[PDB]
């Protein structure tokens, strides 16, 4: 899913 804690799809 798009991980916020990267701000980018993990």
């Amino acid at each position: 899913g798009y991980d916020p804690e990267t701000g980018t799809w993990g």
